[PDB]
């Protein structure tokens, strides 16, 4: 008609709903939905209006509008010290698009031919070193997370870079950058103006990463005209990029794109793999484990691009459904740059507008019995699954992430069985920025198959 | 006058002076002092009145009043997650005082007998493994920082504790805790109440540390009723503590005090040693270097208590003058709990009152040519030096800090000479919570001395 | 015409209209304005022609002409026993201007940097001492009037003066001066020549105040020589004034300007505050109370200059509308020293010309529904609001008075709610020299807000 | 001649003589007596003939004629706001007489049995609280005036009334009424018709007083119902008054008679006491001090009715001679309602006729050496003493006032000596409505006779 979305009653006058949300984001959001009789509704976070598009039939109103209407820039501004000035959403939108296209072109299926054996190579090296007995106890989340960083680095970076900057040194740098982030800055923008110790720690880590890239580039040139170097990887691909205006990507921007790529996939991919395995080993899912086993039954010892990309539709369903049930990114946000009509409401300029994969993936029309993990399900409302976003800002690394998840699944389950050390699959742990299964609950027995 | 101090005008709508303060802390405070023709004046940080006691003759008005009148509790609120609930300033003041007294008692000179060779052992091991060529290149700041944590842990903790938790693991846990902290929460206390990514990391680290300690204590208890040995350290010391009320220190508190001890001395002592060596190796100072060589000239290779405590008065002067010139802690603060007289003024209840070692150490009457490093100098206003604070909350760790600095200066300069890879002494880096010389400028070459 | 304004019929021959005016000043003036079908009309007070400029369109004809044309001296005659002979309107007009300029320099907004937290501190000290419970009953007029004198004195008098001449004592002296005045002397000029008992009491009080000022000055000069006697206040400021002819202000003149300043602000500023609180706490005005609450929502606990000066336009509207609806000064007067044009008419030399904030603030074109308190209204006739006068004799204390009102409003409604103990806002009491809400109708319940 | 009394020349026109009279009343009047060679003569007070009877032989011509012939109504008109409409001289004369009779009936010798102990109780309480050292300095006019209000209140009012309305609060209310009076209204009747700020303040004080009496009356009714008591005092006595026409006194009238009683005696009795003590303590009067001492040293510690009323002739002489020398009421007046013979002249209708205790008391035939204080003198012309008036309007409080004076004299000089802190007896201060010794000149040392 022309009215604002209904607003959930504020009881705590300075914090709003941040506390209820924090404690149980899904339960809280579902209560709002019920109490207000609407899938579109507004909550209050430290005094800021957050309008949630909690009706899957209306997702396109969030994902499809152009940047001049719904803008991610100010929402992702707390990440500027990580990406760098002029990198990603910080750059003007045409330029940001060019940068993200360059990244996407480093993740083409043509590059995937080499990725599959690089991934499988590192997975087997990990398994040989760590899962080496007849049977043993491990933390699956920790191990998947190691496999993901190692396989990613094996895929994206030449041996010279891995030497100087091994998955271990790389993780420490990225952890330093990450620990300095303050996502609360979205709702308290005053924080991006203050002096914080975080700024210096982040800039320290980013500068050191960029120095190591500089030294790698110089080392390659030393190899490079000798014909002794012709190392081709994500670093050299990005350095070869030329913007429409004729200019090359600066080292600064390359660094930023590499950091962005590593941040994007590190926890999400590793959480997707862990949940998938947790489900697949649970006795209730024995039928799904059999289907996976039949899917990979006749794969060669050394997997090829055809096996993983074209011949694992069921494992793909396992991964997507794990993200459907427990999406690692709970909430996507944009700044409303002009009034937008959404369902029967106007969401006013200056609002934050959000669409929550967590809430949408538990819409009971779209996903009946949403806590039941069922890889065979399909969304019952078109576009209801948004675990990788959609439209304007849809995930460009979706295929690369799934490639790693699927390769690990086929390699692990070909050689091992696993046994939960609990009756039920882990609870999600909502306390972190990227949400995965509770770490203390992820201990598992592996059993070598013979 | 008996009225409020002069207020420096705010031209930055909602930030106040916090920006100008960042660009140049000393320059800003001094301009204020000059433009207002007063050493006592009030600036504004994010809406908070901050009254600065910038007249060295008035130091006692900040450092001498009772807690009931000037309290640091609210100012150190942001550190509750590290120290823990009801530890140190969070506890009631008689109880606070009891806790700090127990810690100070673990740092008395009576403990120092064994400290000196325990510190030498660690220094020489580090130098052996890391400075083992005729000449090489190092980051002095990084290297002093390593020596300081290694020396501290060897002094403070028994072998068995050093087995489960070596210096590295310890430093890692301390860093995890530290990364979560925001000093600015002082001026935006709403931060203290928000569910943040940081709090989770912090709680986890303190909980892991506490868990490590609990298992050491159980191992000791059982290994004391079988009496193989007798571990005497910081830990056993705090454990043997009992309040006036009769009851012992809780494990929670013990762990809090250890953390406080570790954070307190980690950067400060390391920065003090580093500045000292940076000044001493400089050409402009070779005369001061000669006196040090002279002071330590007929000391034995196996240093003892008397050498360091009694026979290094000049080395001590070097360390103090390094702190004088570039104090690691720029600003000390209290909450004003009741109106207080300061100079001719009354600082009103509710103000934050501050006394700045940086501002005071550069008062030209008290320290002429403030920027010149001169270990033979003396303060020309009484109580002008406040590098370790004073009065009610004076540093309890200053003797132990100096013991570390002095032993290292003796031990390093005995075996080595050093050369600065810059014409000038490094600039101070004002971007960190504890201020030291700019780390990137601290590259130095070590020259063995045969 | 170029003839006289119309003349309201005189029935009571010798008193004229003074009885009718006294009973109901607004009613009576409005009835005149309706009946004669003219905003410019002449009434008769004790035999004297008084021409009222009651058409707001014609306000400039009263406020702009020079002193030599429209002269306030004769109308403010009755105030000479308080100001002193040769002070303010009693001095030649150029010297008068100099005196008022000196007083104005003592009230510049530059001084507001410190005035704001000085005022708020006095205000919190009163509320905490007198509104200390969770609810309770008070006469809001008496309380606002107490806060105003307390805050003025904090701002304007050095602490040596405040000790000798505290708020209670100062109010007693001013009351003894006030209670001796007879505005009617303007129309019965013989009264100024009789030795009435009012005359002696006025002289005693003014003398005792000058005696106190003199002792304070002498003590400052005794103790003076350093920059120690930097006591800097309204008194020392006026004492350093030097006229254009090179002579300094006498203590007689300084005393006069001080009395003038206190008289000017005392009742007016407290009435203005009292009304505002009365209108704001009225259930009818919740949309206004709400708007004040939003305007001040994000202020610090310690109001600062910027908060009050730059960030309270709405609160300022509330004060000005309260003065619009019930102006504390009902009637402004000049002696016509030469014939003057006003609208279609000539006001002859020798008349008293008047302009009435009461009447003009109720002109139904300029202020429709003028009995409705509407802080969001804007005047609809240019220059219609004359609560602080205008033109040659505009109020010089306006910003200072409003500064006090605004600081009390932000401080009051921040920590308290209020309930008015009657259905309607109090009636104005027209029987006093400065008009405020009827005191016995100003009983009110405060309620602490957690 | 012998038609009109001789008229003293007016040289200052619109004022006449009021200024000369004001400066030096006794001087100016005697000069008129001499200059015109007549004790009967007419001066001019702001255009108004005032015929003074300065010949004591002619006194009865002023004091005896009926109210209808010589009226005090218009002369005491200015006190209507204090007495109340329709009270005292404002009532019809027959009714005025009834009201005054009722007041007199409360001040008769039957009441005095209670009064003497009540007065002595208050005097002793005051001295024990204030004159409690071996010696000390006091202002005797202040202290006497304090004792007079405390003693009068203890005589005339039950303890219940004094609790709700104590001496201090009663004085403040009276003082508020007093300072609103303008005796000049006698000559400018216009003044009593105008709405003056003074008239408003007086109404406010009177109303608050009447309100307090109504509260006490109610509490008393409630006591009678308990029948714990029937509290008897001046209030209760006035309340049971019933006029000839059968109607009771209204609260309005009771309040008026009370206010009249307090005004009547407050300054007059307090001044009479103060003069008396001043004379008696002065070195020239030691014989009188000794005679006083001889008279009172024969009394018991608790004075009674007979002691003070029948056994203190010399003390009564001191008081009366103090009033003789310096009458507190300078000038008594009547409106002349019909021509009247005086001596050998006629005073025409419309004149104010006057008889001056100051002038008559200084007639050298009646009182040789009039500035000489001699309690042993008697008037040498019959009826020449008019300190308490005479005839139809003779003072009805005369006995009560002197009872107070004498009780104070006896109690003071019984236990104390005094020293004037001055060479001479203080000058009278003619500038107040009721005339006493100059207050600043009334500092005295008490010396305890231990
Ligand atoms: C399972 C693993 C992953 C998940 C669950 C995931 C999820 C998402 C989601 C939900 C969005 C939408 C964000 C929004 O709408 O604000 C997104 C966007 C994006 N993703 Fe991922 N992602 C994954 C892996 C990756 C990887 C491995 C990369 C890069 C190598 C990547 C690169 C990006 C980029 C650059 C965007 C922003 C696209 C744009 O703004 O145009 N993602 N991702
Ligand atoms: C060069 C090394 C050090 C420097 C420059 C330093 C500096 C300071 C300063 C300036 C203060 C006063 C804080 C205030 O007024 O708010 C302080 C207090 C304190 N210091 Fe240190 N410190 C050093 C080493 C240490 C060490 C090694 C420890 C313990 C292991 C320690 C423990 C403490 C404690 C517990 C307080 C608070 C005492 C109280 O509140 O009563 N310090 N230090
Ligand atoms: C709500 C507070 C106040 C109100 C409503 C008010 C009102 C007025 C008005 C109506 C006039 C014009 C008088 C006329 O034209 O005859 C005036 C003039 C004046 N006011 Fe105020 N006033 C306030 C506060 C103050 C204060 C605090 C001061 C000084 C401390 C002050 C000082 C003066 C002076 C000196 C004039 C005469 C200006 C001249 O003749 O040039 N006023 N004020
Ligand atoms: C030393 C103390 C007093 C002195 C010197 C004094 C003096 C006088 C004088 C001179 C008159 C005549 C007024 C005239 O003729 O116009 C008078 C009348 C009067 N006095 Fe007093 N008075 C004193 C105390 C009192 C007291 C204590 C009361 C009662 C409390 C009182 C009640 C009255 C009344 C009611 C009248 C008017 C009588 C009438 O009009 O019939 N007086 N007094
Ligand atoms: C940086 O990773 C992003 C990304 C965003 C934009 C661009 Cl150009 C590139 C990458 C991304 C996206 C949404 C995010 C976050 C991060 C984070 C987040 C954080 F803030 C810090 C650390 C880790 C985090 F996942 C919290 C969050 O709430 N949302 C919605 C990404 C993309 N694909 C998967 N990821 C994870
Ligand atoms: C003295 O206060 C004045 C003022 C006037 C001139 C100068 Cl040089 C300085 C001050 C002022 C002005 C007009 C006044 C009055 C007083 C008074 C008045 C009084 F007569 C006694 C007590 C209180 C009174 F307000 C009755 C009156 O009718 N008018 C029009 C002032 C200025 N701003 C606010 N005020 C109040």
């Amino acid at each position: 008609k022309g009215k604002l979305p209904p607003v959930y009653p504020v009881t705590v006058p300075i914090l709003g709903h941040i506390i209820q949300f924090g404690k149980s984001p899904l339960g809280f959001m579902q209560e709002c939905k019920r109490q207000l009789k609407s899938g579109i509704f507004t909550i209050n976070i430290v005094g800021k209006r957050v309008t949630i598009v909690g009706d899957p039939h209306e997702h396109s109103r969030f994902f499809l509008p152009r940047n001049e209407v719904l803008s991610p820039r100010e929402v992702y501004s707390f990440m500027v010290p990580v990406f760098g000035e002029g990198v990603a959403y910080a750059a003007p939108y045409p330029r940001m698009r060019e940068q993200l296209n360059f990244l996407a072109e480093e993740l083409t299926i043509a590059k995937f031919q080499n990725f599959v054996p690089a991934i499988q190579h590192e997975v087997r090296k990990f398994m040989a070193a760590n899962w080496d007995k007849d049977e043993g106890e491990i933390n699956l989340l920790e191990d998947c997370s190691t496999m993901i960083i190692n396989t990613a680095c094996q895929c994206l970076f030449g041996e010279d870079l891995r030497k100087r900057l091994d998955a271990r040194r790389f993780a420490q740098l990225l952890a330093k950058m990450e620990s300095s982030l303050i996502p609360a800055a979205v709702f308290l923008p005053i924080l991006l103006k203050l002096p914080l110790p975080q700024s210096a720690r982040c800039h320290e880590a980013r500068t050191e990463l960029q120095k190591i890239l500089s030294e790698i580039i110089i080392a390659r040139k030393e190899e490079e005209v000798n014909k002794d170097s012709s190392t081709s990887d994500l670093l050299s691909g990005l350095l070869s990029a030329v913007y429409r205006d004729g200019t090359p990507m600066s080292l600064h921007e390359v660094c930023g794109m590499i950091v962005a790529a590593m941040f994007a996939g590190q926890h999400t991919s590793s959480i997707t793999t862990t949940w998938s395995m947790l489900h697949l080993m649970h006795p209730a899912n024995v039928k799904h484990l059999e289907a996976l086993r039949k899917e990979i039954e006749e794969f060669p010892a050394q997997l090829n691009y055809n096996n993983v990309m074209d011949e694992m539709p069921f494992a793909e369903r396992c991964a997507r459904e794990s993200i459907r049930r427990d999406p690692p990114l709970l909430m996507l946000m944009r700044k409303v740059m002009a009034d937008v009509k959404v369902g029967s409401y106007v969401v006013p300029k200056g609002d934050i507008i959000a669409c929550s994969p967590l809430l949408s993936h538990h819409d009971e029309e779209a996903f009946p019995e949403p806590r039941r993990w069922d890889p065979e399900r399909d969304e019952k409302v078109e576009g209801a699954f948004i675990g990788f976003g959609a439209g304007v800002h849809k995930c460009i690394g979706q295929k690369f992430g799934l490639l790693q998840v699927k390769t690990i699944l086929a390699t692990a389950f070909r050689s091992y069985d696993f046994q939960l050390l609990r009756d039920e699959v882990p609870d999600p742990d909502y306390h972190t920025m990227v949400v995965g299964p509770t770490a203390s609950q992820c201990r598992v027995k592996y059993i070598r198959r013979k």
